[PDB]
């Protein structure tokens, strides 16, 4: 039912997909390490934001690692191309982890926006359920990518629905609590949000490849966009949130934070 299952890949598309996935594993487990290291440069009041990008890097990596092995498991060169075997490839696990990495990405944003008390857990919930409502409805849509573009669209429509509302929440929070930000970081955070806007919007694009390019080069397209989307929303976004967590820590009087940026 995945459109990946429909085609016999030329040797260069397979190998391209495989490297897409493997290099994805590489970069997540690599920022993973960096985040760990700079965790000591963040004050106790902001340390969970870097800690959450580590869960994302390992969540993202192990899923990408799962998919890479699964890629090569499912396919064998037969008779001039890579042909599906008795195992199948699927994007489904991308989704489930998005069920999981997205809450982490929001809490860390909400964290560096300086939300204490019932504000942050109340906003955290509405954003997860909206986000979760986006992912779940997108999943059921992508169950029909082969069999019913009709449903892929309407489920796609419901999902994007959720995307708009959830993005509306985030930005309202950014602009208000921007005030409370230390270190020139009020500026940076608004750039955090444009980054996510773009990054996140490549995923819908990647979900409509079946209706405008049901062919094997569409497979690779989709995997390319996912790879870019994942690097932007996960890795690069994490570094920016890392950047803001330390800058405030130093403004607040975390000596190990001033030390770190004072070295540069
Ligand atoms: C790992 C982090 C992120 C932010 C991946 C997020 C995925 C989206 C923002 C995708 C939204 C989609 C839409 C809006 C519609 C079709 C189903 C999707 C979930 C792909
Ligand atoms: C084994 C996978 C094949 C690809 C090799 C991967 C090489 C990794 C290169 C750098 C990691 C990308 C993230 C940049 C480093 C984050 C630290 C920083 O610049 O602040
Ligand atoms: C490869 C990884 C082995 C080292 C893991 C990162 C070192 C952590 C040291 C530290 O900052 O406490
Ligand atoms: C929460 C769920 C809210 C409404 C979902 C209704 C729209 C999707 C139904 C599409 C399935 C179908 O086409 O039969
Ligand atoms: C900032 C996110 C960047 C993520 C890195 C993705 C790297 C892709 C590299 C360039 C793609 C151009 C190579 C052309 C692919 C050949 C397609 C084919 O074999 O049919
Ligand atoms: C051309 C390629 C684009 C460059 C790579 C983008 C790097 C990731 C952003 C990570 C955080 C950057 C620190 C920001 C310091 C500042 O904004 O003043
Ligand atoms: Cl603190
Ligand atoms: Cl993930």
């Amino acid at each position: 039912k995945n459109i990946e299952s429909l085609f016999d890949y030329s040797a260069g598309q397979f190998e391209f997909i495989d490297h897409l996935l493997t290099m994805g594993v590489g970069v997540h487990f690599a920022a993973l390490i960096f985040f760990l290291v700079v965790s000591q440069f963040v004050a106790p009041k902001y340390r969970i934001a870097t800690a959450l990008s580590c869960i994302v890097m390992v969540s993202a990596g192990l899923i990408l690692n799962s998919q890479a092995v699964m890629w090569t498991d499912a396919y064998a060169y037969v008779d001039g191309s890579y042909q599906l075997q008795d195992l199948t490839f699927s994007n489904g696990y991308r989704y489930v982890n998005w069920m999981a990495t997205i809450p982490c990405l929001l809490l860390q944003l909400l964290i560096v926006l300086n939300l204490k008390g019932k504000e942050l857990f109340s906003t955290a919930t509405w954003l997860i359920l909206a986000a979760w409502g986006m992912i779940i409805t997108g999943y059921v849509g992508q169950l029909y990518e082969v069999d019913d573009i009709a449903q892929l669209m309407i489920w796609g429509a419901v999902s994007t629905a959720f995307f708009v509302v959830m993005n509306w929440i985030v930005g309202t929070k950014i602009f208000k609590n921007r005030a409370t930000m230390l270190g020139g970081t009020d500026s940076t955070i608004t750039k955090v949000f444009w980054l996510m806007m773009f990054a996140w919007t490549l995923y819908p694009i990647a979900y409509l490849v079946p209706a405008f390019m049901n062919n094997a080069d569409g497979v690779v397209l989709r995997q390319l966009l996912f790879t870019i989307a994942d690097i932007s929303s996960k890795v690069i976004y994490g570094l920016m949130i890392t950047y803001i967590a330390i800058q405030q820590s130093a403004a607040a009087g975390y000596v190990p934070a001033q030390q770190a940026l004072g070295r540069i």
